[PDB]
């Protein structure tokens, strides 16, 4: 309990739409950046307090379970570099917004293969 809200609504609702400009991009070799935009606007039904970016491997062996990362929404716009990969190999993402109200749908799972070597300035 430190911030309240206000903002002409007094009672949130969990978000009936996923979030947009979902999709992936390797920047490092054992990590990948995810940036997604607000979810619609009348979606959104009410400002949101974070989402959720599941990832896991998109091969097997792996654990399976999404790892789910919470996290807090910046702005209008969110990215999280999921971090802890594999080495030039696919993997399959979701990105959804989840707010004091609940949790809404998933967006369009997506996928990025990891680069093929390590990070280099320039």
């Amino acid at each position: 309990g430190s911030s309240g809200s206000s903002g002409i609504s007094t009672e949130e609702a969990a978000p009936d739409g996923p979030p947009m400009d979902v999709t992936l991009q390797p920047v490092t070799s054992q990590s990948i950046q995810v940036t997604w935009k607000a979810p619609k606007k009348e979606l959104q039904n009410g400002v949101i307090r974070g989402y959720q970016i599941g990832y896991r491997e998109n091969s097997p062996g792996s654990n399976g379970q999404y790892s789910i990362v919470e996290m807090k929404a910046t702005g209008d716009s969110e990215v999280y570099t999921l971090d802890n990969l594999k080495k030039f190999a696919q993997y399959g993402v979701v990105v959804q917004a989840f707010n004091r109200a609940g949790t809404g749908p998933s967006s369009s799972e997506i996928n990025a293969t990891t680069l093929e070597s390590g990070p280099s300035s320039g």
